[PDB]
């Protein structure tokens, strides 16, 4: 809807940063829409991915990194706090040792840093969602 | 781009009908964009699917049907005529015994009818593409 999807924003991340995303899946869960959030090391979409977060709504979540062109060890989760047909609020916080992903205010996934978050230059949000809000916080030293 | 995605059109199919789709993937193949074409038995997206065609660009194609709410036996193919970064023309012809899928003029997949094509009432084209052309032919008795 309001924001264009695929959505790309230049970004910088460090401990204490938060990425906030508000959106809605474009299809009922029976049709298995996806959502993907990628933290890139360059503005180019083929660049490395420090944190890859892919939701198959109603089924599974996969997290990984792409380093020097190659996907590393996938982390797969069956935790599914997203609700069929509902708007969601997704929050990704940079902690000292990991990303923490909150879904509608509830801690739902974490992912230990494989690359320093300082390597991030770009965030992309895409696949089968509409987006009404995207924010990266920049309040900390 | 020009046509809205997800794209839905009421449709009727019988022997000799052709569905023509011209589009472009929204991402390079390294990021694994998808394309999905579904022939539905009702205008509602939760309705049964007589022919489901899902491309994971650069990797695989899965075809199936959803009958009374349940996915049946998947047909998986590694044939990949789609070209990274390129516009594609996709043609799906209804033959007496099967669907035949042409990609840029080349026969690439077929799928034997599990449900009569006359059961189709709607076609949906969605996932990670832009669409510039969609047509269903209606020339035959």
């Amino acid at each position: 809807s309001l924001l264009p999807v695929p959505y790309t924003e230049a970004a910088s991340l460090s401990t204490g940063s938060t990425v906030t995303i508000k959106g809605r899946p474009l299809a009922c869960f029976l049709n298995e829409p996806y959502l993907q959030v990628d933290f890139h090391t360059e503005m180019k979409e083929e660049s490395d991915i420090v944190f890859h977060f892919q939701v198959c709504f109603g089924r599974r979540v996969v997290m990984n990194s792409r380093e020097y062109g190659a996907w590393k060890q996938a982390v797969e989760s069956k935790n599914m706090p997203f609700q069929d047909g509902q708007e969601f609020e997704l929050s990704i916080s940079v902690l000292p040792d990991k990303y923490q992903v909150m879904v509608n205010g509830q801690s739902s996934y974490t992912f230990d840093h494989r690359i320093k978050p300082e390597a991030v230059k770009m965030v992309q949000v895409w696949r089968d969602i509409s987006l009404t809000k995207f924010n990266v916080s920049y309040l900390k030293r």
